[PDB]
């Protein structure tokens, strides 16, 4: 990382290593390699972390693939809707079902002001015509498990995890919790 | 149905056959009788109907198959979450999911008083562990489709189909009109 300091750093809520390496100008993959991190996008709420400050050599890139911007402009299979929780975002929102912030908005032509969106509210979530997740049920959480990851794993998005299981916050799951969890979206014909 | 005289009725919001049998003490299969309905359940806002008033013969059970009291405590495959809409009361939820409503109170402890819920307020539906829906997709509505009826032949609930269509008003449906519908759903292993 060629750094010039350490810190010794408490993970707070809302952290991943993206907003931690820009905080302290570190890098995603220095951070992981000096805590010898089995996952980048996991880290724990009040776990330390050693973080290499205003790296001159910041390596971001070489252990996770960050995704391009969200193309597509509907979700393959489910669901209808979507319900606003705390600190949602129409582009936050988007981007977890990987459609465009655009055709988002144009799905939901009731809300005047994008920005202005209440806990509660419910909004249309564009599905593909023609198309299906193949099975949905449920998984029970291992240690480590994440909404992004399991996205990867079973072929759906953080979005269509999210909306089947509406009122879970992402970051307090816990081993052996019961969630609802889509799986093998697509197209079909 | 020996009724002593008939109205013609104007269909309006929230009325079944049930309810508008009720009203008049009609029955639900004279009803059906005398205006040639193709389907008990699928009566259209605003269209007439010759009602016989004040019945000794009612025939409310030949036509129809009332289903007993729900008596399950948790629904198969999905979802996790339901949001509350105009008019939704945690009794005519939990029917519709086909569970008790002392099930659903169980499930929502956060619930202080049952009989206050707010529009946009988000609950938990009791999932049966280890369940799942076979497939989950489009589907476009052809005349006549109801959520009732779309449950029974395609083996899932009404809540299941509204939770995932949770904007839509099921007495506002239109030919062509895409919904996202789940399928046979049901226990594993
Ligand atoms: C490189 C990069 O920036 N990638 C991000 C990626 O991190 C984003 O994903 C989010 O990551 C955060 C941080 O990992 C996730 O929050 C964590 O969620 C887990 C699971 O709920 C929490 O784990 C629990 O931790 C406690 C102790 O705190 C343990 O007791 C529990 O057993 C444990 N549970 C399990 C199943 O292991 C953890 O505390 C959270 N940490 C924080 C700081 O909140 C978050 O869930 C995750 N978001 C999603 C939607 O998956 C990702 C956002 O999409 O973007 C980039 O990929
Ligand atoms: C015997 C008995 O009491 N059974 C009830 C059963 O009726 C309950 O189910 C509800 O029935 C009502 C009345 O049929 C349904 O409301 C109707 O919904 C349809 C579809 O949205 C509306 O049809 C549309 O009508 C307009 C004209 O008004 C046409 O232009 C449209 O093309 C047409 N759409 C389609 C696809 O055909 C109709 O207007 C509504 N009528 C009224 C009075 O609102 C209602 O959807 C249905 N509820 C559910 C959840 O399916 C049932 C409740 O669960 O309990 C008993 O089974
Ligand atoms: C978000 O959408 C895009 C486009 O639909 C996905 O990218 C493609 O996925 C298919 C595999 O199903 C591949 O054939 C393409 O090569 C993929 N890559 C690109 C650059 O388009 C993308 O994977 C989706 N992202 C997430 C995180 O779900
Ligand atoms: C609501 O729940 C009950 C019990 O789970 C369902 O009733 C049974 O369904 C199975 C078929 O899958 C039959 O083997 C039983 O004989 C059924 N009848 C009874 C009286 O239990 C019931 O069908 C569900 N109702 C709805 C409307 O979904
Ligand atoms: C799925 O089909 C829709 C409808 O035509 C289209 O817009 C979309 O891009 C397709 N998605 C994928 C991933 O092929
Ligand atoms: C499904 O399994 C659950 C979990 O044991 C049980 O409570 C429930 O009654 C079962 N449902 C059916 C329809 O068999």
């Amino acid at each position: 990382c060629g750094s010039t300091s350490n810190i010794k750093y408490t993970v707070v809520k809302g952290d991943t290593l993206t907003s931690i390496a820009k905080k302290f100008k570190s890098g995603i993959c220095n951070i992981v390699s000096v805590n010898k991190l089995a996952n980048p996008n996991l880290i724990e709420l009040g776990a330390t972390l050693i973080i290499p400050e205003n790296c001159s050599n910041p390596d971001n890139k070489s252990c996770v693939s960050t995704p391009a911007e969200p193309t597509e402009t509907c979700v393959p299979g489910l669901p209808g809707s979507y319900t606003i929780v705390s600190g949602d975002t129409l582009t936050n929102i988007s981007q977890d079902f990987n459609i465009t912030l655009d055709s988002l908005i144009a799905a939901n032509t009731q809300i005047e002001n994008p920005d202005a969106i209440d806990v509660g509210q419910i909004i249309t979530v564009p599905v593909c015509p023609s198309s299906q997740c193949e099975a949905v049920g449920t998984y029970n959480i291992v240690a480590g498990d994440l909404f992004v990851d399991l996205a990867a794993t079973y072929h759906t998005t953080i979005g269509q995890i999210k909306a089947l299981n509406n009122n879970v916050n992402p970051s307090k799951l816990k081993v052996g919790q019961q969630i609802i969890l889509p799986q093998d979206c697509k197209n079909v014909t």
